[PDB]
């Protein structure tokens, strides 16, 4: 199963910029969704779950065909929230007609961390809308209640390993669970992007509770919380050592989430050798705009 990726027709690195800054800019306007968190965590999530349907088995599933659109994978359970993200997008897709669906939620993604003082994320252009039989079933993203070695055999299925594991949960820095969601209670209201998640990991006191929803989750005295997930990667001592190097390198995990979350998006695309390179977007605040 190929996906080859197709340029929009006639389409360059400055449409790419003009739907980045049409993002960015109802990124600042939008600022009062989920209690002034702003829809920055809730696009890289989608981002996220829009290429992590992805099986490197059989390449179904992955951002390529834009699936997210259809009600199977629009209302998948673990999607729950999402609908959030492809509302703020939906003008934007509006505006800009001509991008594929795939692209636009991935560059939503990568606008989402650099707006918010993330790294720079290259990005490509070229998936292509499928239809509605490509969409994958529901239950290919992971679970939470689960540890180290469930996360480490779920990764392998996106052909991730342990580093690009504890850099990609690094995400989790952002935003906030919602019981509503997934059953979580969420802690925080993050919109800034840092490798704060893994200073939390190693230096709250961290207490096994259950929430309102009567699952459990890591919490904190000072109001922090972590997923079973989250915390299983100071119980693994592979993953424990990764999330020190973070935790004591800013830029190493800026430079290695970049390469993990770029990879993400990618998976299951084939690139043509005359494919443009990446692109590399400004950010507004590098525009003076
Ligand atoms: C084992 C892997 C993972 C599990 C089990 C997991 C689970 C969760 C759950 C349960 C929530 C709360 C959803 C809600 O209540 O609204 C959440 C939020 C989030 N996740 Fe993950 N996640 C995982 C990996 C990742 C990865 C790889 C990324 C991105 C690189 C990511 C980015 C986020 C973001 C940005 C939010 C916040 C969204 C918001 O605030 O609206 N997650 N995730
Ligand atoms: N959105 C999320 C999801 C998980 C999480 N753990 C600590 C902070 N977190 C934020």
């Amino acid at each position: 199963l190929v996906h080859v990726a197709s340029v929009e027709k006639g389409r360059s690195y400055e449409d790419f910029q003009k739907v980045y800054n049409a993002i960015a800019l109802k990124l600042r306007e939008d600022d009062e969704y989920d209690n002034y968190i702003g829809y920055g965590p809730v696009l890289v999530r989608l981002a996220w779950h829009i290429s992590g349907t992805w099986d490197k088995h059989d390449n179904t599933g992955g951002s390529y065909g834009g699936t997210y659109r259809f009600k199977k994978e629009f209302n998948d359970p673990s999607n729950a929230g999402l609908q959030n993200g492809f509302k703020f997008l939906e003008p934007i897709h509006k505006e800009f007609p001509w991008i594929s669906s795939g692209d636009l939620f991935s560059l939503g993604g990568v606008t989402a961390v650099q707006e918010m003082q993330g790294p720079k994320i290259p990005w490509r252009c070229g998936r292509v809308d499928t239809p509605e039989d490509t969409t994958p079933d529901n239950g290919r993203l992971p679970d939470a209640d689960k540890d180290a070695g469930y996360v480490r055999t779920f990764f392998q299925r996106l052909n991730m390993n342990d580093r690009e594991v504890v850099a990609l949960m690094g995400a989790h820095a952002l935003g906030k669970t919602h019981l509503k969601n997934s059953g979580y209670e969420g802690g925080g209201a993050n919109n800034v992007f840092t490798n704060e998640f893994y200073l939390n990991l190693l230096n709250e006191d961290w207490k096994l509770e259950k929430n309102d929803a009567n699952n459990e989750q890591w919490d904190s005295k000072s109001g922090y919380m972590m997923l079973p997930t989250d915390y299983s990667l100071i119980q693994d001592p592979k993953y424990l050592s990764i999330v020190k190097e973070y935790a004591n390198d800013q830029d190493k995990f800026f430079k290695d989430f970049s390469k993990a979350f770029e990879k993400l998006l990618e998976n299951g695309i084939t690139f043509p050798k005359d494919a443009p390179s990446p692109f590399i977007f400004k950010t507004l605040e590098e525009q003076g705009l």
